[PDB]
């Protein structure tokens, strides 16, 4: 359950700037997605902190895409650092995703499978494997997925593959071009990045987005 | 000669997760290699500063094995942060497409660092989707101006195919020799250097582990 179905993609690289725009919209969010831009430039402890300076839940968007052995070490350190869930790439195959799954289960945490990406280059290879990846995701027993809001049609097919009792979230809303309304029809929640943390007033953006979909 | 050469054609994949063991083990094999591959296992446990530290204390070049695989905008920040940390190079995935790779290349060009494109991976799972796109990712990397690549030693027939695609003038490094089954000798028929992790850092005696690989290759 994600408050207001919205997830903050705190992608600012300044620690303070981060805990700021994050505080300037704390009201409308309870789930934060944190990536490498912030973590590498400020350290993994920027996570265990968030889980207090804001009490929110943290999804580590690390797109794990290595061999099984290394994926296991990466997931361990991300969870030890105290992350609630970690986003994993599916293109490396089923043994690599399985490695992340074991660790999540061993530590009682969550794995999110990224099936398709939102950006343009995604057409070359990712798109043609998307469905097969989502399906691998089902054979593997994955219950959490990430899909592109930049492609409403794919987003609907994804929901068809994963089922109704699978959790789904969607990036690409706003800057990349996705609409917060169309997207929420198949996915359990959206993820908005730049469209918030870069507006003259981030507080008055994560307010309007909630308005454009406070109906549902 | 345009690309930096690797001492003894051997790159150490330092994936131990605690600062002291990483330092201790790397120090022991210093006289044998001058390039060190530092990935997320160490960097997420000890921090990115570990990158400048190794680079200073050992005088070795550092390849950040981060497998950048995000959208262009984010890949740019990951590369800028990695280079700001002092890495000499950064490994990038190709599957996300040409725009994602180009974003890494711009920053590398801007800051005077290098990009290695990972085309095909060495684990079994790699057969499911990356193998099928491997030749095209390689060819895509070539057309983008990529001069450094990573190909799998666990499949000489594939490493060979990739060498033909990228040609004789570009730099190819290959992981998977040792713990994964690749042979130092065969791999080097096509790769300029091999990446070795566990066979050295989980060995009773790392230096001997390294000296013994360097030895069986000395002739070839
Ligand atoms: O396919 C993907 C993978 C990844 C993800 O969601 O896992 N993201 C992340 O979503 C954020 C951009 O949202 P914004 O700033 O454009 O509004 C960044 O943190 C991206 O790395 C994508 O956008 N597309
Ligand atoms: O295809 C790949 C991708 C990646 C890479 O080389 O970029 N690696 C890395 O090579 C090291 C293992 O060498 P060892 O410990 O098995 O000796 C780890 O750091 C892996 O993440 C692979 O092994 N296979």
């Amino acid at each position: 359950d994600v408050m207001n179905r919205l997830i903050l993609a705190m992608d600012l690289m300044n620690r303070d700037d981060a805990l700021r725009v994050t505080g300037e919209v704390r009201e409308y969010i309870d789930t934060v997605k944190i990536g490498y831009p912030l973590v590498l430039s400020e350290g993994m402890d920027i996570i265990a902190e968030f889980r207090k300076r804001f009490g929110c839940r943290i999804i580590a968007d690390f797109k794990v895409a290595d061999i099984p052995e290394t994926n296991e070490k990466i997931c361990r350190a991300t969870f030890k650092a105290g992350a609630d869930a970690i986003i994993v790439h599916g293109f490396p195959g089923a043994d690599s995703v399985r490695a992340c799954l074991n660790v999540a289960e061993e530590m009682g945490r969550e794995v999110f499978l990224l099936t398709e990406m939102s950006h343009p280059g995604a057409e070359m290879f990712i798109q043609g494997a998307a469905d097969e990846i989502a399906r691998m995701g089902v054979d593997l027993g994955v219950k959490n997925y990430v899909g592109p809001s930049t492609r409403p049609e794919r987003l609907s097919r994804l929901r068809e593959i994963i089922g109704q009792d699978s959790f789904l979230i969607s990036p690409g809303v706003g800057a990349q071009g996705g609409d917060p309304g169309e997207t929420l029809r198949f996915a359990d929640a959206i993820i908005v990045g730049r469209s918030i943390y870069l507006a003259d007033n981030p507080a008055a953006a994560a307010a309007g987005i909630i308005e454009s979909i406070k109906d549902l």
